[PDB]
């Protein structure tokens, strides 16, 4: 099945996800020149206060921290998006080296690492039925550069030896998201997918202009884990990320003039 080496990376996806090669797919390169400012964005809100984090689990292709959806806990609304979109799990994507990782890009240039936040809209009641809308997502990606640590992220970081294998999960909560965004939220959207099979382009993505910073140490960390389970031959979890896209017919809009 897919993953992210030369034999099922992703040059081969669209060969069972021919949606692959259509004209909403995400990642993308942000060219901040050509990017507008938008006055009719109204202000982003990130909120969240009350999201209770569950656990921690190793897919064999990132790790994802699940949350608590069943009720408007953790929620991002305003700038691009109409209504009210639920925080259901976070995932990164890292490179082997730290000149790679991003699935972004701005300006062609790659960050060592991308954070996503998923979030569904709740007009669609559940995340599966959303992710058959064209308005149905909003995942604000922010960048990781390598420089000071993160304090935010170091019980993620220390959770990690716990779930080197595929399909290993672990409790994980208490775990405030908010300790991950960095200070400002100015931002570029456009209209796009999801960026791993099946690659529903479902997605109003947020990428804050930002970057967070990270310790070496705790890249590092990340680079440890396994795409592999248990008891099979080890591969490291590491440029775990798709390449830009073709942007076709969309215009990406920049909150700040
Ligand atoms: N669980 N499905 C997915 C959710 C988010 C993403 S991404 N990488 O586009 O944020 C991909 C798949
Ligand atoms: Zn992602």
């Amino acid at each position: 099945h897919w993953g992210y080496g030369k034999h099922n990376g992703p040059e081969h996806w669209h060969k069972d996800f021919p949606i692959a090669k259509g004209e909403r797919q995400s990642p993308v390169d942000i060219d901040t020149h050509t990017a507008k400012y938008d006055p009719s964005l109204k202000p982003l809100s990130v909120s969240y206060d009350q999201a209770t984090s569950l656990r921690i689990l190793n897919n064999g292709h990132a790790f994802n921290v699940e949350f608590d959806d069943s009720q408007d806990k953790a929620v991002l609304k305003g700038g691009p998006l109409d209504g009210t979109y639920r925080l259901i799990q976070f995932h990164f994507h890292w490179g082997s080296l730290d000149g790679q990782g991003s699935e972004h890009t701005v300006d062609k240039k790659k960050y060592a690492a991308e954070l996503h936040l998923v979030h569904w809209n709740t007009k669609y009641g559940d995340c599966g039925k959303a992710v058959q809308q064209p308005d149905g997502l909003a995942v604000l990606g922010i960048f990781l550069k390598v420089g000071s640590a993160k304090p935010g992220l170091q019980k993620v970081v220390d959770v990690l030896d716990s779930i080197k294998t595929k399909g290993k999960s672990a409790d994980f909560t208490n775990f405030d998201p908010r300790g991950l965004l960095p200070e400002s939220l100015d931002y570029w959207t456009y209209p796009g997918s999801l960026t791993t099979p099946p690659l529903l382009e479902s997605v109003t993505w947020i990428v804050l202009k930002e970057p967070i910073s990270v310790s070496s140490e705790q890249v590092l960390k990340f680079r440890k884990l396994n795409f592999n389970g248990e008891g099979e031959p080890e591969e490291l979890m590491v440029d775990n990320w798709r390449p830009a896209q073709p942007l076709k017919n969309r215009q990406i809009k920049a909150s700040f003039k």
